[PDB]
Formats: structure tokens, sequence, C-alpha cells
DNA sequence: GACCCTTCGGGAGGTGCATCCCGGTCTCGCTTGGCCTCC
């Protein structure tokens, strides 16, 4: 009940419940979230998967693995019987807002083209592609707590596992489809307020200088160029206040660094 | 049957010629249904 991907369902894919079916119930965790049934009321979907293995679903985590032709289009024409899921989606992205319920579906224009009109009624939809998502993060005023979920991927057990509630600007979980481990969440954190922040103060300098300072800023995360020549370069460029403004992070670096050269 | 006394100075390069060219890969880290056999 108190889950992001309870979140996720009530927000984004309680749009697929008429397609969805009753659940059965069931005496075991739900083997894709992995939370146990004491939250699922004790009841739950049982389905088998394509490598033939006995899963329990629970009724957000079933939302992912539903065949809905004729809601979400259909995915492959080669078998058109079977459509768009949203645990099979890969480089589409959502924004739920939590509090509101409301989503918003960064799909590529490919994706946006399969889709119905029907399914752009329940859910907005706008066209963006993976590179994108940054930018619609940046641009849009985004409304906390949320979920955003990168990339919908296929790993749909990751990708629910992975799933946490953004409380505010300074973490955002960039959820895509990769297991959450507390080693990785570093890759998936977009410090988005600091993000804005530096590309607030990265108007003053030029455009030389703001390409000599992120290509400095990558090599050195990547350990190819020295430090004592990383500081030269920003000594002699007068990079040092947009310096105080990094993450001493370099994987940090290295996202924010991605977020100003996708803005 | 004991020492002698051990040389100088020359003069020591010049050239030529330093290639052509190939030809730089597949992959794959996921799940699903369709189709094809087959216990
Ligand atoms: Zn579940």
């Amino acid at each position: 009940m108190n889950h992001p991907v309870e979140s996720v369902y009530s927000a984004l894919t309680s749009i697929l419940l008429p397609y969805m079916g009753e659940p059965v119930p069931v005496q075991r965790n739900c083997s894709c979230c992995g939370r146990a049934p004491s939250e699922f009321d004790g009841v739950g979907f049982e389905l088998v998967n394509a490598y033939r293995e006995r899963v329990v679903h629970c009724r957000p985590c079933q939302t992912f693995f539903v065949s809905a032709p004729e809601l979400m289009g259909v995915e492959n024409p080669k078998k058109p019987t079977t459509g768009q899921k949203f645990g099979m989606w890969s480089g589409v992205g959502a924004v739920i807002n939590v509090e509101d319920n409301s989503s918003v579906l960064l799909a590529p224009q490919g994706v946006v083209n399969k889709l119905p009109e029907h399914f752009f009624d329940h859910v907005e939809v706008i066209t963006a592609t993976s590179g994108q998502h940054l930018e619609y993060l940046f641009n849009t005023e985004l409304k906390f707590p949320l979920i955003y979920i990168q990339n919908f991927g296929v790993k749909t057990y990751e990708l629910v596992r992975s799933l946490r509630v953004s409380l505010s600007a300074d973490a955002i979980y960039t959820c895509a489809d990769q297991l959450l481990t507390r080693q990785n969440e570093v890759l998936y954190m977009l410090d988005l307020k600091k993000a804005k922040e530096l590309h607030q103060e990265i108007k003053n300098y030029s455009k030389k200088e703001m390409d000599i300072f992120i290509r400095t800023v990558t090599l050195l995360a990547y350990s190819r160029i020295t430090p004592e020549a990383a500081s030269n370069e920003f000594k002699k460029n007068n990079l040092i206040p947009l310096l105080l403004l990094l993450p001493t992070d370099p994987h940090q670096r290295l996202s924010i660094l991605h977020l100003l050269k996708k803005v």
C-alpha cells in the first residue's frame, strides 16, 4: 500500500485496470517487488513469465506485465495480440507526482506513434527520448514528492526494486530498471538543485570557457588529465566559482555535466 | 761480472642515398510471444 510501486500504479498504470483482471488469492510474498503479502490484503496475481517461472505479482506489480493492445498499442507487429507493456518499455521514462497522483510519460517518437489516441486521454504523453528526460526535468516545475522512472526497461523486477520516491530536488532518484543498490545509487541520483544553480552560474562564462570547463571536469573525472593540469586550466580560465558548485563525487560531477551538456 | 741507455715527427678524406602499402571484426549481458518440434 505505502510503497513506490503503489504510487506509480495509481498514478500511471491504474489506466489498465479494465484489461488487468481479477486477482487470485495467494499465500506467498510477491516475487517482483519482494514485499510481504501483509499489504496486498492477502490477494495476488499468479503468472508465468517467458522463462517458465511461477511468479506472484501484486496489484501494482502485475500492471507491468499486462498486455493491453487496445490501450497501449501493439509493441511488435510480428506478435499483434500482445501490446506495449509498462514492464517491457525501454527508453521510456515517466514522472509520477505522488501527492497529485498525476503522471507524465516521456516516450520517444516511435512509442508515441504506437500509442493509440485513447491512451493520451488517460495519460499526458510528451514526445521525448532518453536524452531529453533531463531537459524535461530541468525546464519543468517538478512537484514533490515524485517518482522519476528514467527508463522503464525490461528488467521489471529491478525497476520495481529500484523505485525510490524523490522527496525534493536535492536528490532525484533516476530509476532505470537497474537494481538500485546502495552502491550504484550515485549513478541514479540526480541533484537537480545543484545542477540548476550551476547552469544559472554557467551563464556568466563564455561558450569557450564553458566548453573548457566541461572538458576539463570530464577528463579529470575519468582521470585523463592530472589534477595539477586541470587546476591550471581552471585558474587560467577563471573557472573556480564553477568548481565550488561541483560535488566532490566524480560520478555526481559526470551526471551533472551530462545534465549541462543536455540543456 | 760488473753497468751502460731506451730517438724524434708526419698526417688522420672526400660522397651517396635513407621505398613503395595493406588493412583495423563479430558481442553482450532482456523479456516476450511466434513458431516448431515433441514427451
Ligand atoms: Zn510486487
